[PDB]
């Protein structure tokens, strides 16, 4: 079977005007041969394009490649990972319907959940998602839908897909993940029995730093179709341009993620070695609680991860020491990255859910890059020195 | 008062290194001086950026150019107008809320209303918003907000948006005016009552049929606020090639709009004293139902309106005899486009909203662009003409 | 006939995938069906492309649209105005040919040819072509080309184009002109005799200040193929995403131009009135040397020009008091530009060339954007009469 | 290692951004009269004009200069123009040009179309033998011109021992190192003087754009190529640029990946009984492979094979179902040639035999796809 970094490399479709690389269609609007053409169009007759916000070439190009990897019935992208979370969810929860979703979450996702959700009648209930009899117990007649994140954002805590997928299947549930933290490389929530598979592509997709957008991919023809209807009214559109570097950077998707993994399991078993740490929080890492379920149900690992300083002035230390890494936050970036959740990335969640997934102001966030992994040790150690 | 001509070519802040144009800021985060720096920028204190999402600095200098034009607070950009209008309503209505709308609206903008909207326990209807007496009898308790767009796409019907106002404003609802079909060198919500103005970026504004995108501006800094947190997770953004794109576009804007504005009035007369023209629907026609308002309440008017032939086999023949003219839906382009609402943009709306909307086969919409006028008008009348 | 706005919004071509807005072919490479397909494109037998210095859909796109208002065989793109020239100059003169061109010019330009072209063995004469007589004093046996800017960049000076073509063509030299300063909206050499017309596109074709680019067009396809082979193997490209920005600049040229002559014959007039002003440098006022022959070769004016002041000091107070012009080089933008040719643009030309041309430190060059008119006289008022 | 230094390149951030901004501009603004007549003289910091200095190209040129060890780097609108800028700006009429034999097509005309014109004297010899080199030498060659291994034969030429030659007799070394990157070759620490790449191939590596670049070991020889390009005009556009630095972000990691497919390929198709003779400089086989070892770190994947007949490349070349024909190379999908009707159609007769380019050969430029996948593309197009 051809390896996936052939198949990134040649996309299904022809090429346009005999050019090797795929054009930026930058255009809002497309033209008709005659009134019969542009009428069968909208009806969904003949091959063709209307209306960018309908449908983009090169925002399909970037679709197809995410749907060959996912083993999907099609993928849509977006504007942002947030228009993907958005457009899975409130595609399909209406009032009066319940979604479960897992306690650790990316920021902005706890904020659409916790705000948003319910001013339009869907009952949201956070939970311990690492425990499927939790789930099972957290079941309501009206419940449509289970959300999670695993490893999550930014504990990295693991979550059994695959069983929460066989209750969700048997209960008449959708299931949809977020594997931002792990790319579809190493990580394939269709093969898990998910219903739908999403990505900030903001993140590893890209990998360039130079990009905000989003994917969701879906195992039926109907459920895509459902979400690219949402899309088409909710807004959220990735640019042509930003299509053509998000298929760019996905060029070299497979060799990046190879690298991000070996470094960042290099520098998780330095620190966890070191004396100033007190725990790391790589799911790849025996100690991690839920490493065995990461392991038989993913094909690698993503670089990002947490670990514990001793103090918040340790880790302020750590933080504002470093010469290669640098204090930003996103991650799945070439290079290095560098957050303090407490105060960054999670300052927003509300402190009830904030006690419930244990982010502590001595908790220090990386986003390994693919440089040398001896630099970025070396920098962590010179560092912790002091 | 300096013109907006100048304003537009002069927008505040200060140049990037020195660049004379506006870079584009094609990045995803930003870097923090420290933990304090980065800390107090999730907090709000002090200036600087984060990450792209919660503002990007090309994005933010097309929106400082929108707000100066609308005279609001705030302005937000998006990935789109569907973008700007979804993040306008839901950003405020909520289960249990009531809607009153336009009849006759853009057909997205319907199906957003009457697909999506009631799935969120929000309560919407579709009134003849010009007669202000139909909007007052829909009224109920729970009334939050009045939208419109005046004139409507596609039949160009006026509502009184200044009228409407004065109810919203005595009864604590929000008014929400796409002003899409206009510009706001034209047409300014906030000076006539709204408190929101938005526009499908993707037409007019940019002006280049190259971009996709939405703005929306708000009377005050509470509800551009909200607007901007209800983007930051719905994730309607606008890209920052795109922003580069749109705030190169708005830099003709005036000129532009002024040429589609006297372009647009001449093919109506034209068209409308022409044999096998039944009707002209541009709210500049003295025969147009809501000139006067239009007249009033705008300094201008959009180039795209719609006109009726005396069959649809008329109309077919028409569209597909041009030489000069595009068949293609979309409008505000700097090229005339044209198509046929009844099967093309306005195909997908609900026959009940469509015989109120008062669409039918003889119909032709057309948006005229910045050619020479003589030369657009020549290619319509050889079509016209036509074995 | 049809108008020239029409044209340039509707280039020949067929739409690629239907796209209205033609893509951009942001590629280096294309593939070739077979090996014979291949093999005939390089023979330049079929229709097709192979790689993108030799032909890039985007670029073709805009060298066509250059080409119809240019009344050309065929035009080339480039890097910048300086890759337009050197290969409008280079690509025809060789070592023992004689090359007489205008004593002012752009300062690069003076550059290409005093300093590199005799290194290549070519004669290079920079004389007065403002005389007919001076041109014909100038000749050699071996003069192959003459090479002319009018309105010259920065004084303005007028060279006869028509008379001095009359001249080439009984002499078998080739007449070479860069009508940068007026767009060819207004200079169209080509009518006038000249065989190349050259721009830089980075001043008014483009318009928007943000891109480099030229272009050279060529009176036959002889001519416009040797460019493009020099092009070939010297190397100066636009790039796709330039070229999309130079076709979108382009489609509102006509109306820009129409502004940007309207607004800087007003601003010459006020300044020619005002008490601090000595002399105005624009070729369109009945004071200027040459105005006759300006109004008869060209159908108007582009908004660059220059202005003495009574010493360097009132300049510099001037330049350094304006908040609508923008103290920077560069000219033919949307918005208005500022800039001191004795200190600046002219500051490296030759000592022996600076007196022949005429930019002493009293001079001011500005170059009038589309701004309201109004506004850019009312600032250009404030800062003269200051305290 | 080099991924570090290319991730972390020296100056400050644009308002705090992470990503490098696109300085998609033609000006610069000036604070004062005094402060743009400063930066015209070059006093000061600051910039101008995108065609004297663009700060998204100075990001990029930066770059190239650190890989280099150069005193400083010039981006162009392509390969071309890094060549012609790197050649014109120093040599004049009466000067003598010993060239390479066997150079990119274009480069071939250049020297033998334009050059002469411009009254300068070119003898392209065999550079992969140094005593030809010294027996071409005259009184008046001021530079030697080199491509190793070269385009498309990768016939290779003692760079170490030609600079040798050229410091001593006063002439200037330049190196297209395109085929090989900076990563495998670094002229300038083999002594040349100059050393360039089309940016188009193995830099930028995502055939998405054209650009050049030329690096010089002095400051003043830097200068000089600057100025020329000020005056000739061949730029880099500040998308490109945006486009390059980003490409080059991976160029480590797969140049790593094409010289080890390059070499299983080359050694695939040298054993397979379709294949007369494979020309890569990694294989035992291959003439000057010692001197290739020698003085470089690396191979790129771009190389020649000889097949029996015409007739027998055209069925290869025309059943691939991965790779693609087309010209262009260093891409990261596997691209295939005929040299002999399409990248060298246009070499004059007598420099092609001289070249050694034949009907039956194929340039096949090998990308990052798995290994297996493109041998078995290759392998069901011989075979089948």
């Amino acid at each position: 079977a051809q390896d996936i970094t052939t198949t990134l490399l040649h996309p299904k479709g022809d090429h346009v005007l005999h050019s090797h690389a795929y054009p930026i269609f930058q255009t809002s609007t497309f033209c008709f041969d005659s009134t019969q053409q542009g009428a069968d169009l909208f009806m969904g007759k003949g091959e063709g394009h209307i209306y960018s916000r309908l449908g983009n070439p090169t925002v399909e190009q970037f679709e197809e490649m995410v749907c060959s990897i996912e083993g999907a019935a099609g993928s849509a992208a977006f504007g942002s990972g947030m228009g993907a979370i958005s457009s899975s969810t409130l595609a399909f929860l209406q009032k009066g319907d319940h979604l479960i979703a897992g306690d650790t979450l990316y920021g902005c996702t706890v904020s659409l959940f916790t705000h948003w959700l319910p001013r339009f009648g869907i009952e949201v209930d956070l939970i311990d998602t690492s425990d499927v009899e939790k789930v099972k117990a957290a079941w309501k007649p009206n419940t449509k839908m289970v959300y999670l994140e695993s490893p999550a954002n930014p504990t990295c805590k693991v979550s059994d897909i695959k069983g929460i997928a066989v209750v969700c299947h048997e209960r008449g549930a959708r299931l949809v993940v977020d594997a931002t933290f792990t790319s579809p490389c190493f990580l394939k929530p269709l093969e898990l029995g998910a219903d739908i598979a999403l990505h900030s592509v903001s993140k590893y997709i890209n990998g360039h730093g130079d990009v905000i957008g989003g994917v969701s991919s879906a195992k039926t023809a109907e459920d895509i179709a459902t979400i690219k209807f949402y899309r088409k009214d909710a807004g959220s559109l990735m640019a042509p341009m930003d299509a053509f570097l998000c298929a760019r950077g996905m060029k070299t998707l497979p060799i990046r993620m190879q690298i991000h993994m070996e470094n960042g399991l290099k520098v998780a078993k330095f620190l966890e070695q070191h004396e100033k740490i007190v725990k790391v929080n790589h799911p790849g890492l025996e100690s991690f609680p839920g490493h065995d379920i990461a392991k038989k149900q993913m094909t690698g690992y993503g670089s990002t991860f947490l670990f514990e300083m001793k103090s918040f002035e340790a880790a302020k230390k750590l933080m504002e020491h470093l010469k290669v890494c640098t204090l930003a936050v996103s991650l799945g970036c070439v290079d290095t990255l560098i957050e303090h959740p407490a105060s960054m990335t999670h300052a927003a969640v509300p402190e009830n859910i904030m006690r419930k997934q244990g982010i502590t102001p001595e908790l220090v966030r990386i986003s390994v890059g693919i440089e040398n992994v001896d630099d970025i040790i070396a920098d962590l150690k010179q560092a912790l020195e002091l």
